[PDB]
């Protein structure tokens, strides 16, 4: 059965949904979606809550804009990394131990319910910096410290939370985002120094994973394409 | 055969999510309740550090809840637990087994906690406008089976996840519980009532009459009660918009 994810190359959301699918070897076709400037009139079809990433399942083979009423549609991109996790479990995208598993899933919770709510605060309305590091923090403490993955293995549940730190350290150096210069400095001190040295290497270590290599435009090309998004607002700072 | 224990407090929608999937299990499971807004046991971060319920501890030795070991599994975050359960149960069922279908269930699960959640929140802690929360029922209620049935057609663990939310709204409306407006109280009564929400009620009605919810719930006076000890819902205060 086909699957066709519709992604765009600024969203961390649609880049968990390309590793999970890297990692499983998965058979898969992309479309690019212009979400936040310019939706196609057919988006809705694939998922009317306007989002992306969009996921079909099966299905007549369309060609992506004209997708099929038969196919399956599946939305929100945790759901779509368990989905991949089910259609492989031969390519063992989380742990066979129950405890281990649960490990994974809570990262993933730690991340939604804790962190992201932060980056967004930060970066969308240049709110202090401090409870984002805090947060960070306390995801970095649920790493096992002595090295490895959130679970151990590779699971599914660094698939969803590389793409927002990966995307962090480039975005902080091009200064994009509406937090001040001051924070901004703050922000990169910090994720420097020895208090990071655990998340430094957990980012090293999903970066260097062909599944990241082959879903990654590149630092500049990301930071650019960051840039059309509106709400990143390029060239606007808000101060304390 | 190894020990489960939950920490739980009668109020938490949370930590009522993972009752519901402990009993559809047929597990054996001491549950603890803990004081966690007013009085925290000094004891409790060793079992979540985050100091939240639910908590759930998980094998070590057999101990009392209030001296919990070092040696058993510390699992935090309801909806992990939710996943935990049904992969501990296989035989339970607790999630269907064809991919698109465990696919529905976790969709389900992401829209309330994306969408919904957060909305009950600010409507009930902040006294936000309600109609962007009745536009998130409303679409959270599209995604049911539109002729009857669970979130992913036999019941799961999605339904664990949502019925302690919506099982609470309609008898907290009804106590004048929250800091939403008179007028917004007013406007919610009448939109869960009329016939756009008829399906969103069969579905409340249906997860209410499993045995997981009766033997999980104190009643709804009862719970009423308890959610009065929540320091946020200040009795008297109300925000207007
Ligand atoms: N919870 C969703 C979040 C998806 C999301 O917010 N995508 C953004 C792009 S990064 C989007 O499409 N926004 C359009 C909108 O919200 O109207 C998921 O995990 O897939
Ligand atoms: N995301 C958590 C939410 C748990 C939660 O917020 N629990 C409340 C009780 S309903 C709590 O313990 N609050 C204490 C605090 O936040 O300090 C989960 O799903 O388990
Ligand atoms: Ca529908
Ligand atoms: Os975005
Ligand atoms: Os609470």
């Amino acid at each position: 059965k086909q699957i066709t994810l519709y992604t765009a190359t600024f969203s961390p959301y649609a880049h968990r949904v390309r590793i999970a699918l890297e990692e499983a070897g998965a058979e898969y076709t992309t479309y690019d979606v212009d979400i936040l400037r310019n939706m196609p009139d057919w988006f809705p079809l694939v998922n009317p809550l306007k989002k992306i990433p969009a996921m079909t399942f099966g299905g007549p083979e369309v060609p992506p804009d004209q997708p099929s009423p038969e196919s399956a549609k599946i939305a929100e991109s945790l759901a779509m990394l368990e989905f991949i996790a089910d259609l492989f479990p031969d390519a063992k995208l989380l742990p066979t131990d129950p405890v281990l598993r649960a490990r994974a899933r809570t990262f993933m919770a730690l991340y939604e319910n804790y962190v992201n709510g932060q980056f967004r605060d930060v970066w969308f309305l240049g709110t202090p910096a401090d409870p984002l590091l805090q947060a960070l923090e306390m995801l970095q403490g649920a790493l096992p410290p002595d090295g490895g993955f959130a679970a151990g293995e590779w699971s599914i549940a660094d698939a969803a939370v590389i793409p927002f730190l990966a995307r962090m350290f480039p975005y902080l150096e091009a200064g994009l985002g509406l937090y001040s210069k001051e924070d901004g400095v703050k922000m990169r001190k910090a994720m420097a120094s020895e208090r990071f040295a655990r998340i430094r290497q957990y980012v090293r270590d999903c970066r260097a994973r062909p599944s990241f290599a082959n879903t990654w435009a590149g630092d500049a090309e990301q930071v650019e394409a960051a840039k059309t998004v509106p709400m990143l607002r390029v060239g606007e700072h808000h101060h304390h």
